[PDB]
This record gives C-alpha cells, structure tokens and sequence, in this order.
C-alpha cells in the first residue's frame, strides 16, 4: 500500500467507524499529535485518547480537500466534520502530516488547527 493509499484508507476508517481497521493502519509506537495539546505516545495511549475525544461523538464526516505525498510523508488539507450524540454537527479545519514507518503504517500524525476553533465545538 503506497502512503497516500494508507492515509486516505485511515480517513476512510474514521468516516465509517471502522476503529479497529483504522488502529490497524498504525505502527504499535504511533504518535498522534494535535499540536497545541501534549503529543500522545503509543497505540494503547492513542486508543485511551480516541475513547475520550470519541465519547459525545456519533459520527465523523471528515473531508479531504487536498492530500500530497513526498517519499514516506503524506500531507493534508481537511475538514473534519463531527455529528455529536444530540445530532449537532460541526467542522474544524485541519491539515496534517502522516509519515509511515518501514512497514508502511502511520508512525506519526501531526494536526494543525485553531485550538479555538476547536474548544467552540468539543465544550459541553
Ligand atoms: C482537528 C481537531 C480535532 C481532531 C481530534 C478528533 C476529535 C480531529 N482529528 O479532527
């Protein structure tokens, strides 16, 4: 699987709630990193981390405008749409960088936001 094959399968994964597909894609050591906030370290700290940002979430709708590739780094320009569990929906815009490890899975995802662009949408 090429790196944006793999990046676009990941976004893919989020859309249908496919979590299990979407961890898969990631090495064991993957770092998720929402750049205002402290980096997360590892697979099992990503899972801890998804449950709570996921918990007042139903759905994702998180659109590609533009994805590149340069080698192993695959770059994004997004809108991450969010239906939460009264039906509310928003966006936040996001780009990103995944790079991929030897084996071709994400090792690291690097999103870059407002953070309150964010907050507006995640508080209560
Ligand atoms: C981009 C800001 C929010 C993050 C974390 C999931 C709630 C995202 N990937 O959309």
């Amino acid at each position: 699987m090429t790196p944006i094959e793999t990046v676009t399968a990941f976004i893919a994964h989020w859309n249908s709630g496919d979590m299990e597909a979407m961890y898969d894609l990631c090495a064991e050591d993957v770092v998720w990193h929402n750049i205002p906030m402290e980096p997360i370290a590892g697979k099992p700290a990503m899972r801890a981390a998804v449950e709570g940002f996921m918990a007042n979430v139903s759905q994702c709708d998180w659109q590609v405008h533009a994805i590149a590739a340069n080698g192993a780094t695959v770059l994004t320009e997004r809108t991450d749409g969010f239906t939460f569990t009264n039906g509310r929906r928003a966006t936040i815009r996001v780009m990103g960088t995944f790079e991929c490890d030897a084996e071709r899975r994400i090792i690291a995802w690097r999103d870059y936001f407002d953070m309150l662009e964010f907050q507006r949408e995640f508080a209560g």
